[PDB]
C-alpha cells in the first residue's frame, strides 16, 4: 500500500530525469539559441505575471475558507493550487527547452525518430508532473487530515463555530479541488486570451503598412504566438486534464463520505448505518488507489515508448504509448477492484450490481468511452475524413459558404460524442449508480500522465519547426519537422476532445457530489430517495437552469470580444516600437491585459452559485449547475470542431488536395477568413467553457453548505 | 347567456377579418406593370401553399389515424380539426397579403402619403392575425363545448382506460390532439416555407453574381419573385403559424394540468377517495383559460379597429405600437374582472398554488403579458443599429471580414442573457402568484392579445414586397421613399415579432413540459402524495442522459437546416441556369424548391416527432423528461442567438447603406465583409431559429400524448 502512495514522487523523479536527459541534447546553431531564447524569455514572463496574479487570488480564497468551513480546508486548497502551478511551470520550461533540441535532433541524423523522441520526452515532464503533482497533494491530503487527523474515522457531519454543517474529509477534498480548479482557471482564461490575441496581431502586422511576415522573427507577434503555443497546449490544456483527474476522484470521495450519514436507519431509538464505516472508508480511498495505478502504468507505457526501438511512425509510437497505458491499467484495477472491495459489506444498498467487481466495469467504461470520443474529434476536424474534405472543396462557392459550412458541421459534430456519453453514463451507473459514473469519469482519466505527455507533445514539435523555418534550414530538415508538426496536428484535436469530454463527465460527477452534500443533519432519518433528489418541476430549477445556460453563452461571447480587444492593443504597441524588437514588452502588455479581462469571466464562473444561493437557495443552484453543464458541452464540442474543420481544411487546400487552388487564391481566401473566425473559437471558448462546467460546480459544492440555510428568498 | 356571448367572439374575429378582406379588395390595384410583378409573386404564393398542403393532408391523415388507433377518436377528430384552422388562418392571410402588397403602393403613390397606405397594409396584416385568434379560438371552442360538454368529458374528469389498456383523462388527451394538429402545420410552415424561403434569398444573390448575372431587384431573375414570395411565406404564414401554436400551447397546458389535479389532490380516507379539488373547481379551471384569451381577442379586436379608424397619422410606428398597448391594456382591465368573478367562489385554490385566492392567475397573465413586451424590446436593443450593439458591429466592419463574423457572433451570444433573465424573473413570479397552473396563463397573457401581435408581423412582408414591386416597376423617387419608410418600420417590426416570438415559444414549451410531468399520472399512484407524482429526479442517471441527448439532438437539427438552406440554394441556381437555356419560369423554380424544400424538411419533422417515441419506448418517461428539458434550454439559447445575430448583421448593412459611416458606402470593402456577414445570418433568423422556436413545442406535445403508452412499455 505504501508503495502505491510512493508512484507519485516516482513520477516526480521521472519527470526530473527526463528533463535532465533532454537538456543533455544539443541545441545547435547559435540562430536556433536566439529563436529559442525569445521563447523561453516569454514564457517565463508570462509564467511569473500569471503567478503572481494566481498568488494574489489564492490568499484571499484560503482565508475565505478558513473563516468558514474549516482551516484544514483553506490549507487544502493551498496544496492543490500549488501542486497544479508546480506542474505547469515544469512543463512549461521543459518544452520551452525542448523545442530546439527536437530540430537538431531532426537535421544532425536527417531521420525522424531521434526527434520525435526528444520531443515525446519533452512533453512527458508535463504528464508526469501533472500526474505525480496531483496524486501527490492527494495522497498528503489522505495521509495527513485523512488518517492522522482522523477524518476518515470521524466521518459523520461535524458542525462549524459559524453553524456550517459538512462531513469534514469531503470539505477538505473540495478544498483542495477548488485549487486546482483556480491555477485551471487562470490558465486557460488568462493564457488563451493571450495566445488568440498574440495570433490575431500576428495575422493582423501582415497586412498593415509594416508589411512584418508571420513567420519572421522581425514580427514581435510571432514570438508571441510561439510562447503562447506552449502557454496553450501546454500549460492549459495539462491544467484542464489535472482538475478533471482530480475532480473525478474527489467526486467518488465525496459520494463515498456522504454514503455513510446517507444509509442510517432508526431501527429503535438507535440510530443503524446500514452502510459501516468500513466499507465507507475502502470506498473512500479506492479511487486513490485506481488513480496511483494508473500513474504507474502510464509511467510504464512512456517508459516503453521512450526507450522503443527508434521508427518513422510517429502517429504509431503516440497510439502505442496510449493503448499500453490503457490496458495495463485496465487489468491491473481489475485484479485491485476485485481484491479490494471482495470482503466489504452492503455494497448492494451502495448501487454495486454485480458486487465488488461493478466499479471496475464502470471504470472501464469511462476509458472506452474516452478513447471513442477522441476518435469523433478526428473524425470532424480531420481532413483525411469527409466532413473537413467537404468544408474545403466548398471554399470555392464563396466565404460565406465556408462559415456557414463550418458552422453547421460543428452543430452536427456535436451529436455522437454527445451519444458515447450518453450510453456511457447509462451502462456506468446501471454498474455501480453514480458512485460508478464518478468512477467512469476516473477510469476515463486513469492514465491522464500519457494523455497529457501526447497533448504537449505538439506545442513542442509545432515550436521546432517554426524555429526551422525561421532560421531558413535546409528543405529536408524542414519536411521532417512538419511531418512531426502535421502529426500533432491530429493529436491536438484529438487532445480538445477528450479534455472537453472529460471535463463534461468530471463536472456531472461534481453535479451528484453537490447534490450529496446538501445532505443536512436534520434529513439523517428520511429516506435517502427524499434527500438526494432535484426536481425539475419546481420553477426555481427551471429558472436556474435558464440562467446557467444565459451565463454560459454570455460568458463566450465576452471572450471572444476580450481576445479581438487584446490583439488590436497588441497591434498599437509594435506599432509604436516600430515609431520608436520589443518582445517581453508587447508580451507583458498582452499578458497585462488579459489578466484584466479575466477578471469579468472569473468572477462570474465564482460568484454566479454564490450569489444565486444567497439569494434563492440550493434547488436554484442545481438548475444553474444543470443549465451550465448542458450548454457548456455542446457549445464546448460545437467551437472545438468548428475551428479545427476550418483550420484543416485550410491546410487540406494548401497541401493541393483541391486541383487549381493554391496559397493566394480565392477558395484559400476564404478559408483564411474561416480560420481567422475559428482560431478564438477553438483556442478560448471551448477550453474555457471546460473550466466554467467543473468550477461553477466546486465553488457550488462549498458555499451549499452556507447557502442551502442562508438564502434571502 | 353571457359565456354564449363570449363564444360568438371568434365568428365576430372571422367576419372582421372577412370584411377588411373586403374593403382592401376595394382598393385599386393601379398599373397594369404593377399588376403583372404583383400577379407573379401571387401566382407563386398560391402554387407553394398548394404543393405544402397536398403533404400536410397525407401526414395529417397518417396522425389522426394512429390517434384514433391509439388514445381515442375524439383525439384524432380534434388533431384534424386544429390542422384545419390553422392551415385556413395561413392561406387566408397569404391571399390577402398577395393582393394587397399592390394597393399599399397604390396608396404611396395617388395619395403621396404615408397615412392611407399604412392604413391598406394594416388592414392587410388584420386578416392573418384576426384569422389566427379567431380560427384558433373557434376550434377550442368547438372542442369544448362538442367533446367537453356535450360529450361530457368535462363532466367524468377520471382516469379512462381505453382498449389498449393506455390511460389518460379524455379531455386532457383531446386538447392535446388538437394542440397537436396546429404543431404540424407550424411545423410544415416554419422548417419546409423557411428552407424554401432562404434558399430563394441565397439563390437570388448567387445568380446576381453567377454568370448569368441577373441583377437583384429585377423581374428577370425568377429568383427574384421568389424571394418576394418567401417573404410572405416566412413572416406571415410562418410567424403566423407559430403564434398560433405558442398561444393554443399555452391554453392547452393550462387545461391539462387543471384536468390532472382532479385525479392528482385526492386523499385515500380508509376506503374512500376524497377529491381535495372538488369538480367544481377543476371545471372553472379548465374554462378560465379560455374565457381569458377571448376576452384577449375581444380586446385585440378593438384596439385594432381603433388604429383602423384612427384619424390619419404620418408616425406608423406610432400607430402599431398604439394597436399593441390597447390590446394589452384592456385585456388587462377586463381579465382582471374575469378572473375575479370567475374563480371567486372556488374551493381548494391553495391546494393548487394560488397564493393571493381566486385573483392569483391574473397576476401571473400580467406578468406574461409585461415580460413579452420586455424580451420584445430586448430583441430590438440587439438589432436595431439605433443601439449601441449593432452600431459597433457596422463600426468595426472597417476591420475586416472575420471580425464581422466574430463580433456578430460574440453579440448573439451576449444577447441572451438580458431576455433569458426577463423569463427566469417572469417564470418565478409567475409561479410564485399560482403555482404551475399561473405559469401556463403567464404563458397564455402573455399571447392574451396574438391576433395584433400577429397582424404587426404580417404588416412587415407586405410593405417589404410593395417597396420592391416599387423598385422593379420604376416608379417615383418621392414613392419609393415612403415605400423605403414603410420597409424600414417593418423591419423593426419583424425583429421585434421574431423575438416575441420565440420567448413564447419557450414559455410554451415550459407549460407544455409541466403538462407532460402531470400527464404522468397514473392509477396506482392515487393515494401516493403529490410530492411523489409531479417528480423528475435531476440524480436519475437516466434523466441527465436524456438531458445531453436533447441537447446534442437540438444543435444537430440546427447543422442540418443551415446545410438544408444550401443545397436547396445550389439546385435553384442549377434550374435558373437551365432556364436561360431553355416572361421566364416563375411558378416552376418556386414549386421545384418547394419541392426539395418539403423533401428536405421529412428528416428534421422525423426527429422532432419520433425522438420521443424511440428514446421513450427504449428507455422510459424519466429519460423523455430529461430529453425535453435539454431541447428546451439548447433550443431557447440556440434561437435567441440566431435571431439576433441575424438581425444585427443585416441591420448593420442598412447602417453602413445609409452612409453612417463617413467614407464608406456601397461598394467598398467593409460593405462587402457586411454582405457577407448577412448571407451568412439570412439561413440563421429566417430558418433555424424559427425551426427551433418549432422543435421545442412539438416535442414536448408528442410526449404529452405518447407517454400514456411509453410510461409503463419501454424496454429497458
Amino acid at each position: 500500500a505504501a508503495l502505491f502512495f510512493l508512484i507519485p514522487l516516482v513520477a516526480l523523479g521521472f519527470a526530473a530525469a527526463n528533463f535532465a536527459a533532454v537538456v543533455r541534447k544539443p541545441e545547435g546553431t547559435e540562430r536556433m539559441k536566439e529563436i529559442s531564447s525569445y521563447i523561453r524569455s516569454g514564457a517565463d514572463s508570462f509564467l511569473a505575471h500569471e503567478t503572481k496574479a494566481i498568488f494574489k487570488v489564492a490568499i484571499v480564497i484560503a482565508i475565505l475558507l478558513m473563516i468558514f468551513t474549516t482551516w484544514q480546508t483553506g490549507v487544502a486548497f493551498l496544496l492543490g493550487a500549488v501542486m497544479s502551478a508546480s506542474a505547469g511551470i515544469v512543463g512549461m520550461k521543459m518544452a520551452t527547452r525542448a523545442n530546439v533540441r527536437v530540430a537538431e535532433a531532426a537535421r544532425t541524423t536527417k531521420k525522424i525518430g531521434p526527434a520525435l523522441k526528444v520531443a515525446y520526452q519533452g512533453g512527458s515532464v508535463m504528464g508526469l508532473s501533472v500526474g505525480g503533482f496531483a496524486l501527490l497533494g492527494l495522497v498528503l491530503v489522505y495521509l495527513i487530515f485523512g488518517k492522522w487527523m482522523g477524518q476518515v474515522d470521524n466521518l459523520n457531519i461535524y458542525t462549524n463555530w459559524l453553524g456550517i454543517n459538512f462531513v469534514p474529509f469531503a470539505m477538505t477534498v473540495s478544498g483542495y479541488a477548488l485549487g486546482c480548479s483556480i491555477i485551471a482557471m487562470f490558465d486557460r482564461v488568462g493564457g488563451g486570451v493571450y495566445t488568440k490575441a498574440a495570433d490575431m496581431a500576428a495575422d493582423l502586422v501582415g497586412k498593415t503598412e509594416l508589411n512584418l511576415p508571420e513567420d519572421d522573427p522581425r514580427n514581435p507577434a510571432t514570438i508571441a504566438d510561439n510562447v503562447g503555443d506552449n502557454v496553450g497546449d501546454v500549460a492549459g490544456l495539462g491544467a484542464d486534464l489535472l482538475e478533471s483527474f482530480v475532480g473525478a476522484i474527489v467526486s467518488s470521495i465525496i459520494l463515498a463520505s456522504y454514503m455513510f450519514p446517507i444509509y442510517v436507519q432508526k431501527i429503535g431509538e438507535n440510530l443503524v448505518h446500514q452502510v459501516p464505516k468500513e466499507t465507507i472508508q475502502a470506498l473512500i480511498s479506492y479511487p486513490i488507489f485506481f488513480a496511483l495505478v494508473g500513474l504507474g502504468c502510464s509511467m510504464l507505457g512512456i517508459l516503453y515508448v521512450i526507450v522503443k526501438k527508434p521508427s518513422d511512425n510517429p502517429q504509431r509510437e503516440l497510439n502505442i504509448s496510449l493503448w499500453t497505458s490503457a490496458l495495463l491499467t485496465v487489468v491491473l484495477t481489475a485484479f485491485l477492484t476485485y481484491f479490494y472491495l471482495k470482503d466489504l459489506q452492503g455494497l448492494d444498498v451502495l448501487g454495486f450490481r454485480f458486487g465488488a467487481i461493478s466499479p471496475w466495469f464502470s471504470a472501464i467504461i469511462g476509458i472506452f468511452s474516452g478513447i471513442l470520443i477522441g476518435f469523433w474529434a478526428e473524425y470532424y476536424t480531420s481532413y483525411r475524413y469527409k466532413p473537413t474534405q467537404f468544408l474545403g472543396k466548398s471554399s470555392i462557392e464563396g466565404t460565406g459558404m465556408v462559415i456557414s459550412n463550418g458552422l453547421s458541421l460543428g452543430m452536427k459534430s456535436v451529436f455522437p460524442p454527445t451519444l458515447t456519453l450518453v450510453l456511457g453514463i447509462l451502462f456506468a451507473d446501471y454498474f455501480a449508480g453514480l458512485y460508478g459514473v464518478a468512477i467512469a469519469a476516473l477510469g476515463m482519466l486513469s492514465f491522464v500522465a500519457t494523455s497529457v505527455s501526447v497533448d504537449s507533445y505538439g506545442p513542442i514539435a509545432d515550436n521546432a519547426g517554426g524555429i526551422s523555418e525561421m532560421c531558413e534550414l535546409d528543405p529536408e530538415v524542414r519536411k521532417i519537422t512538419d511531418h512531426l508538426d502535421a502529426v500533432g496536428n491530429t493529436t491536438a484535436a484529438i487532445g480538445k476532445g477528450f479534455a472537453i469530454g472529460s471535463a463534461i463527465f468530471a463536472a456531472l460527477s461534481l453535479f451528484a457530489s453537490y447534490m450529496f452534500s446538501q445532505i443536512s443533519p436534520s434529513d439523517i432519518g428520511k429516506p435517502p430517495s427524499l434527500v438526494l433528489l432535484l426536481n425539475m418541476l419546481d420553477a426555481r430549477v427551471i429558472a436556474g437552469a435558464l440562467l446557467g445556460a444565459a451565463i454560459t453563452y454570455y460568458f463566450s461571447g465576452y471572450l471572444i470580444s476580450a481576445v479581438t480587444k487584446a490583439a488590436m492593443k497588441m497591434v498599437d504597441e509594435i506599432r509604436r516600437q516600430a515609431r520608436e524588437p520589443d518582445y517581453n514588452r508587447c508580451i507583458e502588455i498582452t499578458s497585462d491585459n488579459a489578466l484584466k479581462q479575466m477578471g469579468y469571466p472569473a468572477f462570474i464562473a465564482i460568484l454566479t452559485p454564490l450569489v444565486t444561493g444567497f439569494l434563492l437557495g440550493a434547488e436554484f443552484v442545481g438548475g444553474v449547475l444543470i443549465g451550465t453543464v448542458l450548454s457548456g458541452a455542446m457549445l464546448a464540442i460545437l467551437t472545438a470542431n468548428s475551428g479545427g474543420a476550418w483550420d484543416n481544411a485550410k491546410k487540406y487546400l494548401e497541401a493541393g488536395n483541391l486541383e487549381g487552388y493554391g496559397k493566394g487564391s480565392e477558395p484559400h481566401k476564404a478559408l483564411v477568413i474561416g480560420d481567422t473566425v475559428g482560431d478564438p473559437l477553438k483556442d478560448t471558448v471551448g477550453p474555457s467553457l471546460d473550466i466554467l462546467i467543473k468550477i461553477m460546480s466546486v465553488v457550488s459544492v462549498i458555499a451549499v453548505s452556507i447557502f442551502k440555510h442562508v438564502h434571502l428568498f
